[PDB]
Parts: C-alpha cells; sequence; structure tokens
C-alpha cells in the first residue's frame, strides 16, 4: 500500500517524495514549494513542504487547521488538495508534511494590470468569485484574505479561490500595502467580533477595481484608508455606532465631520447600471445589512450565468478543535491521522 519514496537536495532543501512526482524544480520558499509532473493524474502540481510544522503548540495547531480545511473544500472555484503524504512509517519518526495541488499560473493581478476587460469579463469573473463564496460560506467557513493575488485565472476565464487565512501580523498591514486595501473596515480597526460579511466587502473591492483598473482604497496607512472609505460610503450613523465595542474607536469616528455617501454612478462612470446597483449593496459600512453571497447570485447582473441548479453547498464542517486546549504532540498525532486517512478525488 505505501509508495516508493525517494530522496534529493533541491536549493539546499531535502526532498523525499513518492515516485509518481517527477521533474521537480523549485518555484518559491510557510513552507518551500516545487512544481512537477504527478505520472498517476497526468496534472502538473504544486508540492509544498511544510517548514516546521510542530515546532510550538501555536504551528502544529495551524498545520493541523491547514489540513482540515483543504481535505474539506470540494468545489470547482475553490482550491482542493489532490495528496498529502509523509515519508515517515509511523507516528515516532513523523516530522514531515507535504501537501499537494493543482499548479496555479496567473493570478487576477496580471489579468486585472494588463487586458482589456468587458463588462461580460466582470460579470463570469465576479460571478465565479461569489459560487466559491455561497459554497465556502455554507460551512461556515470565512476567507478573510481575498485579494487579487489569492484568485488563479486561466486563458479560458476560469476562476478559483486560494490560500486561505489561516490567521498576519501587525508589520504586513503596515503602510502603502496591498495586504491591507481589501479588507473591511471593521476588521482593519478591530471595531467589532467580525462574520463572513467580511468577504462580500473584499468582493466589491475586487469587483470596482476590475471596472476602472484602479485599486477602490490604496491608503497609506489604516487612517487614511478609514478617510478614502468614509468619504465614499458616508459616515456611520448612531445605529452602527452603537455596535463598536471600543470607547476610544467610537470617540474617534465621532471627531471627524460627517460626509454622505456619494453617487455611485458619478464614481464608476459608464458602468452597467446593474453593476452600479450591485456595488452599493457590497459596499455598505454596516456588515449586518451587506449583501450575501447567496442573494448576490441572484442579482440581475449576472443573468446570463445564474444557475439556482449549479451553485452547490458544501458538507457540514466540524471546528470544535479551535477550542481545543491541547498538547503538542496531541496535535500532532491528530495530524498524523488526517494524513493516513486521506481519500484523493476521482
Ligand atoms: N477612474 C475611473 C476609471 C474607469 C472607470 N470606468 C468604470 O467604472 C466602467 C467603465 C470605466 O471606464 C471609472 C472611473
Ligand atoms: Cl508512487
Ligand atoms: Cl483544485
Ligand atoms: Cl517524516
Ligand atoms: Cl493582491
Ligand atoms: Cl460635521
Ligand atoms: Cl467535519
Ligand atoms: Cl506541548
Ligand atoms: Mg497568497
Amino acid at each position: 500500500e505505501r509508495p516508493t519514496f525517494y530522496r534529493q537536495e533541491l536549493n539546499k532543501t531535502i526532498w523525499e517524495v513518492p515516485e509518481r512526482y517527477q521533474n521537480l524544480s523549485p518555484v518559491g520558499s510557510y513552507g518551500s514549494v516545487c512544481a512537477a509532473f504527478d505520472t498517476k493524474t497526468g496534472h502538473r502540481v504544486a508540492v509544498k513542504k511544510l517548514s516546521r510544522p510542530f515546532q510550538s503548540i501555536i504551528h502544529a495547531k495551524r498545520t493541523y487547521r491547514e489540513l482540515r480545511l483543504l481535505k474539506h473544500m470540494k468545489h470547482e472555484n475553490v482550491i482542493g488538495l489532490l495528496d498529502v503524504f509523509t515519508p515517515a512509517r509511523s507516528l515516532e519518526e513523523f516530522n514531515d508534511v507535504y501537501l499537494v495541488t493543482h499548479l496555479m499560473g496567473a493570478d487576477l493581478n496580471n489579468i486585472v494590470k494588463c487586458q482589456k476587460l468587458t463588462d461580460d469579463h466582470v460579470q463570469f469573473l465576479i460571478y465565479q468569485i461569489l459560487r466559491g463564496l455561497k459554497y465556502i460560506h455554507s460551512a461556515d467557513i470565512i476567507h478573510r484574505d481575498l485579494k487579487p493575488s489569492n484568485l488563479a485565472v486561466n486563458e479560458d476565464c476560469e476562476l478559483k479561490i486560494l490560500d486561505f487565512g489561516l490567521a498576519h501580523t501587525d508589520d504586513e498591514m503596515t503602510g502603502y500595502v496591498a495586504t491591507r486595501w481589501y479588507r473591511a473596515p471593521e476588521i482593519m480597526l478591530n471595531w467589532m467580533h467580525y462574520n463572513q460579511t467580511v468577504d462580500i466587502w473584499s468582493v466589491g473591492c475586487i469587483m470596482a477595481e476590475l471596472l476602472t483598473g484602479r485599486t477602490l482604497f490604496p491608503g497609506t496607512d489604516h487612517i487614511d484608508q478609514l478617510k478614502l472609505i468614509l468619504r465614499l460610503v458616508g459616515t456611520p450613523g448612531a445605529e452602527l455606532l452603537k455596535k463598536i465595542s471600543s470607547e476610544s474607536a467610537r470617540n474617534y469616528i465621532q471627531s471627524l465631520a460627517q460626509m454622505p455617501k456619494m453617487n455611485f454612478a458619478n464614481v464608476f462612470i459608464g458602468a452597467n447600471p446593474l453593476a452600479v446597483d450591485l456595488l452599493e449593496k457590497m459596499l455598505v459600512l454596516d456588515s449586518d445589512k451587506r449583501i450575501t453571497a447567496a442573494q448576490a447570485l441572484a442579482h440581475a447582473y449576472f443573468a446570463q450565468y445564474h444557475d439556482p441548479d449549479d451553485e452547490p453547498v458544501a458538507d457540514p464542517y466540524d471546528q470544535s478543535f479551535e477550542s481545543r486546549d491541547l498538547l503538542i504532540d496531541e496535535w500532532k498525532s491528530l495530524t498524523y491521522d488526517e494524513v493516513i486517512s486521506f481519500v484523493p478525488p476521482p
């Protein structure tokens, strides 16, 4: 049952993998990644070797979280797991974890910065993002890091969501950085407990950028970005203010002069009126009032692609491990069980 493994050193790293994976080629270094040819399936794949997966309790739990999430995702518009393996023959010698996915080429950044996008292209790209998000949200998963570099696109304009947020550093979110430009204001500023509605804010920012060719909220820091956001959508009323938990944050918001919501038709000049309407329903400051993924799929902007019989939901997903307090070797044994129980896709 166990395949034969072979060892090789590539760019100062030892790779020990099943014989089915051939012609390994480093492509980046979380972990290190190689492209390879999978002779069993005929696909070009990415093989990721995790770095120090069990070095702390925090790191061991994150390894388990990533493997559980990738094993669950089975949807045309979401990255899935082709294989997971370890050269260890027993739990006692278990130390390394390797993950195998389809090799991705272009991301949405390349399409946006380069090509000329018709409204038809925007419809199809945003439709596929929302189709994947309906699936993800139906399992009570929040992506939390949706942005153009985390969306893979091929020559036929087909799209996959990848790089789920496995929980970023403060330094990574500081300054003039794309890592913050797509984040909802309530999570950027820790206003309140957040939920899946943060992802719809991100879709609105991405859709705006496809329509204009320009970043919607390219702030030079957290406060500059908040000012750009409030100039477009308006300052909050008393209803949303009650929902912000920090007294200082509430005090700061009330220090700002009040501003009305702008006319989106005079911002997104020449856009399809149905695109403008959908943007007004995503980019809502109060997260309770944003449109959901399931509701957006039925919006008239997507009439040529919407098929309610081909927009599936996910199997239920048990996340109770997230509140569990375990030792390193307990998280490690749980991860080992999930490696050896993996069943490949058809
Ligand atoms: N700045 C800016 C650039 C482009 C746009 N635009 C749309 O939003 C849809 C067509 C179009 O040219 C709007 C503002
Ligand atoms: Cl093999
Ligand atoms: Cl996939
Ligand atoms: Cl090992
Ligand atoms: Cl990006
Ligand atoms: Cl005022
Ligand atoms: Cl489950
Ligand atoms: Cl421990
Ligand atoms: Mg990424």
